[PDB]
């Protein structure tokens, strides 16, 4: 049911170059949360693109649905801002009201909350209040205006490796959001694990305790039904420098991390591509350069996993990182 794609406004991909044929849902990232008013705002840079996002994409795929994403991975400061907004009923009200009005005023079908991350039992309770009040406002605004109701989603931590999932209210999510975008990636980055090559977003991780499978299982255990979970797919990976170009498998000795790299830039490298079916990851190497990332095989494998578990679907972060829609096409084809 969801073939999701995030369009990151700072990516350089123009809205008119998006191919919405491979998606059911497109997220326009990100509106900003104003710390002063606690209103959802759009930067003057984004206003023209956001205001025509939906009209533009629907010219190519009229059945595609759009949502305005709010927040971002903006560090602890942005988390603080969401946290303080969520703490008071009147702040939540400003955010709720402005988010709905902004979605309507800019022809979005929905809103996507990206608070990274609730990080206390109080954050948890406030998150539940925020989303119940948001659902209530969305149902009221829809009934009072006659306008078809906004969709509500949230992007959520995808593993205890990323953030303690105990600080999400699973039951409040199940009853109040239409689905969640489970961020099942960035588990084993080259910045955090610089001395051994890793699968950064492995489906399974039998040498440890965290994986996409662990995260999905925890979300289901936490009170969210599989039919409200969308599996996250990263369109980028991480790079390491190998100690020895001849020692180039998973968990190979590395001298350091060399950052994150878009899929489209990994494919550029050529070299040798491999697929590990135990962890479900691709990797690619040339000389001492090593990349751990999702290529078409692991994308297909993750999408098949999602479909077999009865998940709602999948989403990609983010679409500009793809190469000629290769991963987007692969994921859509895998789902059917
Ligand atoms: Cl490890
Ligand atoms: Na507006
Ligand atoms: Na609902
Ligand atoms: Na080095």
């Amino acid at each position: 049911a969801i073939k999701g794609g995030y369009w990151y406004s700072g990516s350089g991909l123009a809205v008119s170059d998006i191919n919405p044929s491979h998606f059911t849902h497109l997220f326009c990232a990100f509106a900003d949360l104003d710390p002063n008013t606690n209103k959802l705002t759009i930067s003057s840079s984004n206003a023209a693109a956001f205001s025509t996002f939906t009209q533009t994409v629907r010219a190519k795929n009229p059945s595609v649905k759009t949502l305005l994403s709010i927040g971002g991975g903006g560090g602890r400061a942005l988390a603080a801002v969401f946290a303080n907004m969520a703490s008071q009923a009147s702040r939540r009200k400003s955010f709720i009201d402005s988010s709905i009005q902004l979605a309507r005023r800019n022809n979005f079908h929905g809103l996507d909350l990206d608070w990274e991350y609730p990080s206390s039992d109080i954050d948890k309770t406030n998150f539940a209040s925020l989303i119940r009040e948001w659902r209530a406002a969305v149902a009221t605004e829809s009934s009072t205006s006659g306008t078809p109701a906004l969709l509500l989603s949230a992007a959520v931590g995808g593993s205890d490796q990323i953030t303690p999932l105990k600080y999400y209210p699973g039951e409040a999510i199940a009853n109040n959001l239409d689905w969640v975008n489970v961020m099942t990636y960035d588990l084993y980055t080259s910045d955090s694990y610089p001395t051994l090559t890793q699968p950064p977003a492995p489906l399974f991780y039998p040498r440890g305790i965290f994986s996409a499978d662990e995260g999905i299982t925890k979300w289901i255990q936490s009170g969210v039904p599989e039919s409200k979970l969308a599996l996250g797919l990263p369109f980028y990976g991480f790079k390491w420098r190998l100690s020895d170009p001849n020692n180039h498998g998973l968990f190979a000795p590395a001298t350091q991390g060399l950052g994150a790299v878009k899929y489209k830039d990994i494919v550029n490298t050529g070299g040798q591509v491999e697929f590990d079916s135990t962890y479900v990851t691709n990797y690619r190497f040339k000389g001492t350069d090593w990349y751990g990332y999702d290529d078409t095989q692991s994308i297909s494998a993750k999408v098949a996993y999602a479909k077999q578990r009865g998940l709602f679907g999948y989403f990609a972060w983010h679409i500009e990182q793809d190469s000629n829609w290769a991963l987007s096409e692969t994921a859509s084809r895998a789902w059917g």
